[PDB]
């Protein structure tokens, strides 16, 4: 495809021309969305909108607007305001939703607290520096077959890649068979990418999919429960919050969480960095030129740059305001990394995709605090050595055609992307 010139800023978007309640403008380009973000940073840093109505979901009521770098450092660090109960997208979940959607990530501490450490240990520095033999060998075997099984040096990258690679790792951390996986990823799939045509605009799919990898979790839980083995869902059935094991529901809404988090996200930042790689080759360039020297501060500007994680959402227990906007005990409050990781009074030049830039403190994973991502250890490492696979097998692989982006106000992902190599 066409590059571009590093360091350009969006066009102007005017503030009447922004609609974050349409499902329409999430379909526009990313130069649209980041300028209309840009826009908001400048003239509104926050601000009200409606909920996109999604067929089968709850609108329910709006959301303010986080904008600035600064607020949604503000919003993450004081959860007694900021409360991750009742839900941590938008929309409205329904009651029979609710047995399969009920996990840490949507509680407060103490018990918010008392789940993560069921699982906590497991993704601590020395515990994921044991797995990265694995993302190794998995990484440098996906890479070995898309140059196998295609002589004519085209394919899809995601299909290829950076969808199977985290996928693999988390369902064997999990204790899936292998043969389940393409399951695992359908199901992924399906649950966040709802709305978007390409993989799910019916509900009734979706409730089926969410009722499937439930009863998958249980019947996992129960083999485990009769048989141990060394894994994270063994880990789940046999845990005891102060002498109470872990609800039928609890378990399932556990194990969902785990295995969407676990791949989903890490895929679209790899399928972002081959992009970018593509329209700035001075970043290739000099990355290649000394991979090990520059790839902590390349994995980060990467998950800068992606932000594969658009928003989370809070909700009020109390009213306040800040920057002279009085919010309610209540409202619900959307958190925009992607916002956030473009704010020009935290980063400068952020307009430029720098893989040198330090110090880079973005929020790809979040604000900070209570629910800073457990996985992101092992994400910049399966980041990390997927790059440097390419690099060694397939250095001068380029994207040949534009992403087809994922329609989501919630996830920054690429269905496919077509790549060629040398
Ligand atoms: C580049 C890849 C990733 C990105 C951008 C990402 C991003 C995020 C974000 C934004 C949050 C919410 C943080 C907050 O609310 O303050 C989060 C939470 C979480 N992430 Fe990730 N993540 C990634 C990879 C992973 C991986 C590989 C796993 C492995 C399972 C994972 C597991 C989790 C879990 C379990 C939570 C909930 C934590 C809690 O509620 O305490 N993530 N992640
Ligand atoms: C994308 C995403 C969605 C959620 C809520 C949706 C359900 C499946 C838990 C939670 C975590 C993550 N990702 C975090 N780390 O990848
Ligand atoms: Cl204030």
């Amino acid at each position: 495809i066409a590059t571009r010139v590093n360091g350009t800023p969006p066009p102007e978007v005017p503030i009447a021309d922004i609609e974050l309640g349409s499902l329409d403008f999430w379909a526009l380009d990313d130069d649209v969305r980041d300028g209309a973000f840009a826009t908001l940073r400048r003239e509104a840093p926050i601000s009200f909108w409606p909920t996109i109505e999604l067929p089968g979901f709850v609108t329910g009521n709006g959301h303010w607007a986080l904008t600035k770098y600064d607020d949604v450092f503000y919003a993450s660090r004081h959860p007694d305001i900021f409360s991750s109960y009742p839900n941590i997208t938008i929309n409205d979940q329904t009651p029979e939703l609710a047995e399969y959607f009920g996990s840490m990530i949507v509680l407060d501490d103490p018990r918010h607290q008392r789940l993560r450490s069921i699982v906590s240990r497991a993704f601590t520095p020395k515990v994921v520096a044991r797995i990265e033999a694995a993302v190794r060998d998995r990484a440098h075997r996906l890479v070995s077959s898309m140059i196998a099984n295609n002589p004519d040096r085209q394919a899809d990258l995601v299909s290829e890649l950076a969808g199977p690679l985290p996928l693999q790792i988390i369902c064997d951390m999990m204790g899936i068979p292998k043969a389940d996986h393409q399951r695992i990823f359908h199901w992924t799939n399906v649950i966040l990418g709802f709305g978007d045509p390409d993989l799910a605009t019916d509900f009734d799919e979706f409730m089926q999919v969410s009722a499937d990898i439930g009863a998958y979790a249980t019947a996992l839980a129960e083999d485990r429960r009769v048989n141990h083995h060394d894994d994270l869902t063994s880990s789940l059935v046999e845990a005891e919050v102060d002498g109470e094991r872990l609800s039928s529901r609890e378990i399932a809404s556990f194990f969902i969480l785990l295995v969407v988090a676990g791949n989903e996200t890490t895929r679209n930042a790899i399928t972002h960095g081959v992009l970018a790689l593509s329209r700035y080759p001075e970043q290739r360039d000099r990355w290649w030129s000394d991979f090990d020297g520059l790839a902590p501060t390349a994995v980060e500007e990467i998950v800068r740059w992606a932000s594969p994680v658009v928003y989370m959402r809070r909700t009020l227990t109390q009213d306040i305001e800040l920057r002279g906007t009085k919010m309610a005990a209540g409202d619900k409050v959307s958190l925009w990394y992607c916002s956030a990781n473009r704010d020009e009074s935290k980063f400068a030049d952020p307009w430029t995709f720098d893989l040198a830039r330090n110090p880079n403190p973005h929020l790809g994973f979040g604000g900070g605090g209570a629910h800073f991502c457990l996985g992101a250890n092992l994400a910049r490492r399966e980041i990390r050595v997927a790059f440097d696979e390419l690099r060694r097998q397939m250095p001068d692989v380029v994207a040949t055609e534009e992403p087809a982006r994922l329609l989501s106000q919630f996830i920054h992902g690429i269905k496919t992307l077509p790549v060629t190599w040398s």
